[PDB]
This record gives C-alpha cells, sequence and structure tokens, in this order.
C-alpha cells in the first residue's frame, strides 16, 4: 500500500498547484503516485491492481457515483474527494457511507493533507488486516533482539555463513524475522488459544460460518487424525469412504477402530465418482454392520466432499439421513465453499446447525485458497466437549508452530471478506466456465482429434452442474439424480482413446505424454490418469495462465500432427534413456502405449477390480500391530492370494486405496490381482512411464513384492 | 593499432600543454591513449600487450636506451621522442637505426603532430602486414558492391534472414566481407599464382627457408596427396612410414603405387616412437624391395617428422643416407621449425639444398602456429618440374578458395618475422620447459601418487633433449643415439599404472578419466592413450592456461583421494547412463578399468601386435579397386584370418594404422587379431568408454564386423 492515484489536470491553477504540492509531500512520505487520465482509466487501474491504497479526485468534474463504483470494486478503499464548488449541502447518505475523506484546495497546506492521507492509509491497512497477522507485522516492524528459540533469531544466523547468506538473500529479511516462537508473550500461543491467536480462531469461525474453528499447522492429513481420534474412540466403528486419503488409512492404523467402507462409483476414465444414495440409509449400514466381525453401530462417518475430481455431494441428504452422531467431511479440495452461493447445500457448513449430530469439515486451506503449505482448518458445527477436543487437537499438532503458516492460514480467510473476496471467487468461477466453453468450442473448431473436457454438453450458467441420470457425459451408470454436482473450477481435460459408451477407440494419446509435454513447456498439471488431466482453476489463475495452457495444448496438437521426434519435442523424456528414444516419433510412441493399454484391456480391469471389495480378515490397527512385531514377509506379487496384506497398496492409475492394510485378496477378488499384474506388466516396457504403485516394491528381475503377514 | 602511450608529467607547463593538446587531437583521431607512469611501466605495458602502436616520451628525462629496449621487444614499433634540451648534436647511429620520429614542444601545433602520428601509424600497419592480407584489408575497407560468387556478397544475404542474422551477429561484418572469389581481379588468384598471391608465396618462401612454397587451402591431408601424386607416379614404389596419417593411406588408395612400410619402435605406454637407423640404409631397403611382389626401387619416401608425440629425427642422417630421389617429411605437428635455433638439423628445410634429391615438407600451419583451420603449406627444397608440380597442386585444391584461410595462412608466417616471432617461439618453449619442471617438482612434492611426465630426469636447458640409449625414461629399448629429440612443447603427462621397466602396477588411473574430468572443468586434452595425455604448448599458451591446467590436475588429485562419487564429479559421464553410475565411486571405477586392462594384458598385446606386419597380398590401390566393384563382404571379427582387408582398421589405442587396406592377417600375425578381440571385449563393459576402432563396425549383439574381400 503505497500507490495513491490522482485524477486529471483540470486546467486552472488554484486546484493544481495544491495538487502538485500534495504530490511532492506524498512522494516525501514514500508514496508512489500514479496518474490515471480519466474515469475509466481509474476503474481499470483499480481492477488490474491491488497495491493501490488511495484515490485523490476533484469533487467537481467527477461526481460521487465514482465512489459507488469503486465501493462495488473495493469497499474499504480510502478515496480523497477535494471540495471546491459543491458546498456542504450537496452530500447524500450513500456518499457518507463510503470511504471518502473530504479536503480543500489551499496553498501551503499540503503537509497536513499528506499527514492525514498517511494516517488514513495506516487506518486502512490496520482495518483490512486480520488481527494476528496485524500483530505479527507490528512485532516485526518493532523488531526486537531475542534470546529464545528459533536459533536463527530473526535470521541473524543466516547473515554469517555463505550458504546461509544465499538462503537469506533468497528468502529476504521479513520472512526470517517473522519466524518466532511462543516465548514472545504478546502474540499469545496457538496451543492454548490465547490473545491474538484466540481472536484469530474467532475470526475464522465468523468467516466460514462455523461454531468453533481451528487452525492446524501440519495439514489436513493431521486434521483428519485429530477429528477421527476425538470422535472415534478405540473399539468403536467408523463409516469411512473408500475414496479416502492415505491420511485416513494412517489414522485407522493408529487407532483401534473398525471400518465399514462406503462403495463409490466410477467411470471407464478412472475418475472416482461417488457413493450411491442407497449406502447412506439405515438398512444398508445395519446390514454391513451385521456381516462385519467385532462391529457395532458406527459412531463417526468420514466422507470425501468433494472427490479428487471435484464432485460435490447433496450434503443436506447426508446430514438428514445418515444416522450417525458425527459426520466428517474431508473437504480438502473444496475450502472456498462459503464465498459463492453457487455452493449452497454443498458442504458440511452449508445450512444451519443440524440437530443431534456434530458436522466436521477439514478444509485444506493451502490447496485451493491462497495460503502457505501445511495449512489446514477444522470447522465444527454442533456441540463438542471443549476440553477433550482441544486436548485432541493439542495431541497431534506441534508445540512451536511456524507463525508464517499460521499468519498465511488466517490471511487466506482475510482475503475473502468484503467485496474483494467475492470478486475473487466469482472471477475464478467465471474464468473456469469461459475456459470450458472455449475448450468445447476449439474441439468443434479443429480438424481431426482434439482434447475433450468431461463436462455437460450444454453449460452456460454459473452453477454446479448436476450429474443427471438422463445424460451420459459423466459415465457413471444408473446414477442418482441430485447427488452429484460438478465443480466448475476443477477442469478435467480428456484425450482421445475412449469412446462415449466406455469402450476404447483405436487412435489415442494417453495423458502421460500430454502432461510431460506441458511440463516441458513450463506448465504443470496436477495429476493425470490414463486419459485425463486436471487443472485447478483456483483464485490464482488469471487469463495469462489460461491462455498459455490452451496454447500449450494447441502446440502439442500441431507437433503431434506434424509428428516430431521425441528428441526434439521431449528432451526431458529423451534424457531418461537416449538409446531407446533416439529414432522414435511421437505418433509411434503414443500408438504403442495406447496399444499396450488396449491389448491388456486396462479400463475393464480397472473397473472390475474396484467393483469388488477385498475380504477384511482383521482391522488395519491389528495389521499395523502385526507389522510392528516383525511378522511381515515379502512374497512376490503372483502368490499374494490368501495372504493378509500389511502395507497399503495404492496404484497409479487411479489414485485411490485399492488394498487396505489387513485385507485378503480371495478368489472372489482375483481381478484385483489381475489388475496389479497387468499394471506391472505394462509399466516395464517404455522408460519414463514407470509403474507408480505405493506398497509394491520393485525388484531387479522385474517382478514386484508386497509385504504380507506371516502364517 | 589505436593505443599510443604517453610517458609521465614532467611538471613544467611548456611541455605539458602541447602534450594535452596532442592528447585531445589524438582522441579526435580515434586513438586510445594510455598513461604509463614510468619506464618499467612502459616495458611491462609493451610486453603484456600488442595493440599498442606508438610511444610518446620526452627525450630529456628518458634517454635513448629506452628506444633500444623497445627495439629488442619490437623492432618496427614507432616511438615519438620530443626534443627540448638535447640539441641536434646528441644523436648516435644506433638511435638513427630505430623507429623514432622527433618532434618539438610548440603550442597550437598539435594538429600537424597528430596527423604525422596517424600517418606513421598507417605506415607501421602497412609495414608489418603481409602483402595479400594488406590488400584484402584494403579491399574490404574500400568495400564495393559485387554481383559475383559467393552468394552472400559481403554478407548482405545474412542481413535479411533471422537465422542468417544470428549468424551475421555472431561472426561480425568484416569476416563476411572478407569472403570473396577470383572474380575480384585486383587480388590475383591462388590457382594461377598471380599478383598479391604470388607475392604471398614468395613471402612464405623467404620466411620458411624454402625454394618454392605453396599455400594449400584444404589442409595437409591434401598437401600429402599433392606431394605423393607428383613425386610418385603410378606403377612406382614408395617408402611410407607405418606411423602415417589416414591421408597417406587415402593417397595410396587413389594412386597405383606399392609400399615398403618402415617399422617404427614403441614403448609400453603406446607412444609411437621412431624408425631405427638400420631401416634407412641401402641394404634393408633393397632387401624389402626384393621380398615385395611387383616392387622396384623406391622413387619417393614419406616420413612423419615429428611423430604425434613430438619426436624429431636426425634429418641430416636421413637426407644423407636415404638413397631415394625425393624425401617427404609430413611435418604436420612441427611447423614452427625455422623460428628457433633449437630445431636446427630437425626438419626437411634444415641445412642447405641437398644434392641429387628434392626434400618436401608439408607443415600443417593451423596445428601449432596461429592460423585458421584447413590451412597448410608445401615447402620444397631442390629442383622440380614447375608446370607439372603446379598442375598437381591445382589438381587437388579447389578453384574458389576461402580467402580468410589464405590470409590466415600468410599472416601466420607474418607473425614470425622480426623480434616478435622469435619472442613468441622462445616464450612458448620456455613456458613449456617451466611447466615440465614443476610437474616433476609437484610429483616429488605431493603425497602418494602424482602425474608423471614422460621426459628426461634432468632437464634444465632449452634444447630438444636427445633420447639416449643409456637412459630409460623413454622406454624404447636398444634405441639409436642421436636419432630422436624430444620436442619440449608437446608435453605428454603420465598417469599411475605403469612401472618403469614396462610392467603394470596395481594402483592406476587410465587417462580417459583424467581427460573426461578436465573436459568437465573446461580444459581440453588433445588425445589420450591408455595412460598418457598430450598438451600442445603452442604460441597461444600463456601462464593463465598453464596454471589452470596444473590446478585442474591438482583438483582431480584431491577429488580422487577424497573419492567423490561419479554423479557429483563427472555429471557429463553420469548422463551417459545414470542407472549404471548411480552408486559408483571414482576409485572403484578407476580400479575396475585398470583391472580390465591388467587382466586382459593390454600393453603386451598392443606391443606384440605392432611388432608383426600383416602380409601384403595386394596393393591398397587394388584393394580400393575391388572395394568399388562391390566385392566386399562383412565377416565377423573372429573369422578374419586368411581374409584380405578392404577398409583400414585404425584402433584407439593407440592411433596408428594397424591393418592397411589390402593386407591379410596370417597365423604369424595372430596377436593382431588377439589385440582387436581384446579391445572389443574390454570396450563393452563400462559406458562412456566405448570402443573407438575406425574400420570395425559395431553390431547389436556385441561382436564387430570388418569389410573383407570376397573369395
Amino acid at each position: 500500500m503505497n500507490v495513491i492515484a490522482i485524477l486529471n489536470h483540470m486546467g486552472v491553477y488554484f486546484k493544481e498547484e495544491p495538487i502538485r504540492e500534495l504530490h511532492r509531500a506524498l512522494e516525501r512520505l514514500n508514496f508512489q503516485i500514479v496518474y490515471p487520465n480519466d474515469r475509466d482509466d481509474l476503474l481499470k487501474l483499480i481492477e488490474n491492481n491491488a497495491r493501490l491504497c488511495g484515490v485523490i479526485f476533484d469533487w467537481d468534474k467527477y461526481n460521487l457515483e465514482l465512489c459507488e463504483e469503486i465501493s462495488k470494486m473495493n469497499e474499504n478503499l480510502p478515496l480523497y474527494a477535494f471540495a471546491n464548488t459543491y458546498s456542504t449541502l450537496d452530500v447524500s447518505l450513500n456518499d457518507l457511507r463510503l470511504q471518502i475523506s473530504f479536503f480543500e484546495y489551499a496553498l501551503g497546506a499540503a503537509e497536513d493533507i499528506a499527514n492525514k492521507i498517511k494516517q488514513t492509509t495506516d487506518e486502512y491497512i490496520n482495518t483490512i488486516l486480520p488481527p494476528l497477522t496485524k500483530a505479527l507485522f507490528k512485532y516485526v516492524r518493532e523488531g526486537k533482539y531475542t534470546f529464545c528459540t528459533p536459533g536463527h533469531m530473526g535470521g541473524t544466523a543466516f547473515q554469517k555463513s555463505p550458504v546461509g547468506s544465499l538462503f537469506y538473500d533468497f528468502f529476504g529479511p521479513n520472512t526470517m524475522k517473522s519466524d518466532i516462537s511462543i516465548s514472545v508473550s504478546e502474540l499469545g500461543s496457538l496451543l492454548d488459544h490465547s490473545g491474538p491467536h484466540k481472536e484469530a480462531e474467532q475470526y475464522i469461525a465468523r468467516v466460514f460460518n462455523a461454531d468453533r474453528s481451528y487452525m492446524v499447522t501440519n495439514g489436513t492429513s493431521t486434521a483428519n487424525k485429530i477429528v477421527g481420534m476425538y470422535s472415534a474412540p478405540a473399539g468403536s466403528t467408523i463409516l469411512i469412504d473408500r475414496n479416502c486419503h492415505k491420511s485416513l488409512t494412517h489414522l485407522m492404523m493408529m487407532s483401534d477402530v473398525t471400518p465399514i467402507y462406503f462403495r463409490p462409483t466410477r467411470n471407464a476414465y478412472g475418475i472416482l465418482g461417488g457413493i450411491p444414495q442407497s449406502e447412506f440409509q439405515h438398512a444398508t449400514i445395519a446390514k454391513r454392520v451385521k456381516e462385519t466381525p467385532n462391529a457395532t453401530w458406527p459412531v463417526h462417518a468420514v466422507i470425501t466432499n468433494s472427490t479428487y475430481d471435484g464432485l460435490l455431494y447433496n450434503t443436506d441428504f447426508i446430514k438428514k439421513t445418515l444416522d450417525v452422531k458425527s459426520i466428517h467431511f474431508d473437504s480438502a479440495w473444496v475450502p472456498y465453499t462459503n464465498f459463492s452461493p453457487i455452493y449452497e447445500g454443498k458442504c458440511g457448513m452449508s445450512g444451519g446447525r443440524v440437530e443431534g449430530k456434530v458436522i466436521y469439515e477439514t478444509q485444506s486451506t493451502h490447496k485451493l485458497l491462497a495460503a502457505f503449505s501445511q495449512a489446514s482448518m477444522i470447522h465444527v458445527k454442533g456441540d463438542v466437549n471443549e476440553e477433550t477436543f482441544n486436548e485432541a487437537y493439542m495431541m497431534h499438532t506441534t508445540t512451536s508452530p511456524h507463525y508464517g503458516i499460521v499468519a498465511s492460514t488466517e490471511t487466506a480467510a482475510a482475503m475473502m471478506k468484503g467485496n474483494a473476496g467475492k470478486r475473487l471467487i466469482n472471477g475464478s468461477i467465471e474464468r473456469a466456465i469461459k475456459f470450458r466453453k472455449e475448450i468445447k468450442r476449439l474441439r468443434t473448431e479443429s480438424d481431426g482429434w482434439f482434447f475433450d473436457v468431461w463436462q455437460p454438453d450444454h453449460i452456460d450458467t454459473t452453477e454446479c452442474w448436476p450429474l443427471r441420470s438422463d445424460s451420459t457425459w459423466h459415465g457413471f451408470k444408473n446414477i442418482d439424480n441430485e447427488h452429484m454436482y460438478l465443480d466448475p473450477i476443477k477442469v478435467t481435460l480428456l484425450t482421445p482413446g475412449m469412446e462415449k459408451d466406455g469402450t476404447m477407440s483405436d487412435f489415442g494419446i494417453p495423458a502421460s505424454i500430454v502432461a510431460k509435454y506441458l511440463d516441458e513447456h513450463g506448465i504443470v498439471v496436477e495429476k493425470t490418469g490414463p486419459y485425463n488431466l486436471l487443472f485447478l482453476f483456483s483464485i490464482g489463475i488469471d487469463k495469462t495462465k489460461a491462455l498459455s495452457l490452451l496454447r500449450a495444448l494447441t502446440d502439442f496438437k500441431r507437433a503431434f500432427d506434424l509428428n516430431l521426434r521425441v528428441k526434439n519435442m521431449l528432451p526431458s523424456l529423451y534424457r531418461e534413456d537416449p538409446e531407446f528414444y533416439e529414432n522414435m516419433r511421437i505418433q509411434e510412441l503414443a500408438q504403442n502405449i495406447h496399444k499396450l493399454i488396449v491389448h491388456h484391456n486396462l479400463p475393464d480391469l480397472m473397473y472390475r477390480a474396484f467393483e469388488v471389495l477385498p475380504t477384511m480378515v482383521m482391522t488395519p490397527y491389528a495389521a499395523f500391530q502385526k507389522e510392528l512385531h516383525g511378522m511381515t514377509e515379502e512374497v512376490y506379487l503372483d502368490e499374494m492370494v490368501g495372504r493378509i496384506n500389511a502395507n497399503m497398496i495404492l496404484p497409479y492409475p487411479p489414485g485411490v486405496p485399492l488394498v487396505m492394510p489387513g485385507e485378503m485378496i480371495t478368489e472372489e477378488s482375483r481381478p484385483v490381482l489381475e489388475f496389479l499384474q497387468m499394471l506391472c506388466e505394462i509399466g516395464a516396457h517404455y522408460p519414463g512411464f514407470e509403474t507408480d504403485i505405493h506398497g509394491a516394491y520393485r525388484q531387479a528381475d522385474g517382478r514386484y513384492t508386497v509385504k504380507v503377514l506371516k502364517e
């Protein structure tokens, strides 16, 4: 905030020489001065920037509707109207409700005007800032010597070493002084929820429409642990989504709990869809309790809302009909929910306080909002035992947190209050929708093949487009109406190779080549399956990045039709093994990997492997207990049927836990083994496209091993 | 030439204000002005630079011995003495024989003095320049439009294309305008030896002490062809050194000639030594004529003087006792011979015109002198048929030569006239000798192992150190006294692995690792054998490069004793196959390649393979004739005995033709086949150290093929 914009030169002297004196005084007060030519120049200057902290304009040539337009753009922005001809009498109430401060044109009075402008800018900065970030900035500005942890003590240890000086010159001084610990008593403490921290969690609670809100400093991988260790005591039972994270599996291995796994649907692409409506009612839950050993009525439920590919649920249905005392939504990919009414009825915090149960939501703030990594939140909705749940939160977090992460966690919510946050969210959603409309437009504009995007055939409104059973763009057969809602900002491109009914085509490009090409040209894809990409259109995405992406896709199309060699187009993949990719064209490589997928029948195996659940011999807690006692042997992959698995098997494709720790592959679940063997067989042909299975360990001969339990 | 150096400020005004006016006038005439503080400053300024083209000094405070010292440094350098107090009378003859022009201290007369200084500098430039380079520079300065070949026509085709503009911006304008053809009539023609060209060959003839000197524009690979096609008609017989170039083999395949091969000696290192004294007398030559089919008395002899490793011959012995009518010295590696009396009696042009035979010498000017590549000369000594030999020269050279190469060829000799060329050659030889003295000093200073240099144990004088039979540093057993002379500027380092008697040690580093490390650190080795390097200490080498080399050797020693990994120290070799060099230390790699050399017994096989000559079934001209008719088949390497070879086999190590085209490997020459098979066996283990055999073609299975003749 040092940019203060003065409107145009009227022409007469008595209201220009005071303006030039105020210009000189403001430059003396370390303010950059910009000179927009007219009104629309000011509108564009304010929307394209954010460092602007003041507008000076004459109240004669520009009326007070150029206070209201800026108010629609930013409510808290100070503007400085200069009163010459309009008297006191010419002011309405709507002018008085805006951030304007009136001044006069007097020669030699520029010093007091500049001091008042500096004070107003300071008030604006101290108004828009959240309280803990405000206090941290104040503490760094009054920077005191310290004799406490951390050891760098304001980064003055990095000023006395060469590699330390490189680190210090990279990061800069303010992010070294911002790292302090709980010994600084004026900032309170995260662990005890005191002072500026307590004001911060109350601020987070207002913003996100939650009763009590927490600010985790390790991540939602730890927030899931906190929620599932509070609400699910040992010996109890949980309803965990099979579409889960590794963190929930880790939680189940720490705690002595027992699962019933929900059964999500999926298409031939490998996109993890959702649980049908039948598996949230009392009948199916009671049945699955009945045929699970050592199982009682579930006391907690964990649901991934949304999925990895951005499929929201009808959460009002869930909160009405799921008859458990605590429903947890692992909303790691949807933290931005409250800030656009598009997502109404699509999160745990949507709607009011539900009766008889506590709704948890564990937004991963760093993922889609603007926050530093390892930042997360736990929003609750209901009544919880305050000391027990506070102690459970204290149990998993560290004792001396990184205050940069905490300040970023709060500043992410502070970016969403007012009109600026609504403008951010609506701009991101509208930009995502416009990108979707041209990618379907360029599909019908181009010749031959082009990238498809997995979205409804007619989208033109800003809403979460519901997945209807009467349409076939999604691919989930016999899907329930109003249970799924596509998130517009998680754009999933598609590549040729798949037909609409689910069978495979002949000409195709698997998405690994497209992702590697985009990585070569300096744009990064989130994660790819066999024939899909994913692009997070968060609040950071502007039209520069969107156009560069669209124009990396087009250059890939041109380079693939021209059929350039692997050496020229993909040097990063060429360097994987130059002997192999020396005389190979890209069309031959794409055709070869596509034929390896087709002949081995990848999508049918990937479907039929996840439509059958492995037999739960013992709870994953018992599997971890037997793993700790050294009762694990590494049998080869083929002889794994009838054996209890000790470590989780997580195959890419698709990215969802296939075999849990403690489950047996029986003869009824042989397509699981066939899929694993097929994936190992196809991954050992072409370098750079190596097999990515978390749990299976590569040997030298080419056959993988899985840690199973001894007999 | 725009640097004119004025000596110090006396203090009084009448000889300072004219000096300042002359300063201003000379800067107006585009002369850079330097200000050395005193006399020794001027001496150091002149030796460290060459762009200085004038010294202005006062004749009072500095005597005329600071004209004689500069004359010893540069004879033609103009200096401008300013006469104030010493009258006309105070001048000796030795002052008058120097390049001084006297001036006076007059106010307002700086314009005429500056014009005279500019004219004197122009005279100096037109004096030191050779005539054809002078005329080419004049032609480019008066740059005229052209409508003839070449097509770029002064580089104005490169000013109208993007990649052409990149080429033009790299090379610069003057080297584009300098490329013209024979259509420019004022520069004469190389082919017809007219005008400025004819003055250039006469200039080359003076400089190098030769009767008729030619300036080849393809290289000495073509000069050897010219000499051997003039002096050796078809059906005649030649005495060609076995230590020859590929170009001489190519000459023998073009022309219908018949060889007797001289038999050079060699040590266990693989250094190609020289022919003994017995193989230049009439008895052995007549014997080898007698047991060669279709052979008569030789009419020409070709001798590589020096060898690749810089071993000069006692050429007076050769020119006295070799009873052939034309002796050719392929002096590609020793072109600098005339310019230091160290090399007296060590070239074809050494001594006077020998009676009864014509001595050829074909100095490769680009190799060790300062000339552009593909530049060569043919110096003759004797009487030749002028039109026949001119037509033979015209036969192999092009018709439109690159005048940059021709101008560089003449300017290389022009760099050697006067005191500057003698200073260059003596400085290069003295720098080489001083480098040799510290590399033997650092060998005895360091701990454990260090690099040895293959040179006599006591060297302290500036001479070609003779290879004496009473010493064992060279390794050539029963060598003849005063037949070999080590060239001091071709420094051959040695690595551990060899004992002094010829047997192999246990701890060793083959020279490929050292060469690759030096290439990683940005210094290039000429060519390496198994355990030797080679460094050309030409006139370009100053102490910066020498110290950087010595200090790349030392850093290699430190990194090898510390035993750093291949990944950190040799990333360029790491990228050859990252899977193999991932977890390998440098000591393990060096030990492994050394053990591969030891167990397979490389030096004994490399010795015994070259001590036996393959059986000449037919002349290489007939081998090329049968090769052109498609009578060649590719048999594998093992079944090559009893078969006539069609293409030359040139194995690295060492770098000398082993099997000639048209020769059979018999049972008496089985160690040749054993050496070839051993080299193929050891080269197929470690990547980046691949087998380098010119003639043997690699197959996919790992067994090589050689093109032999059909039966």
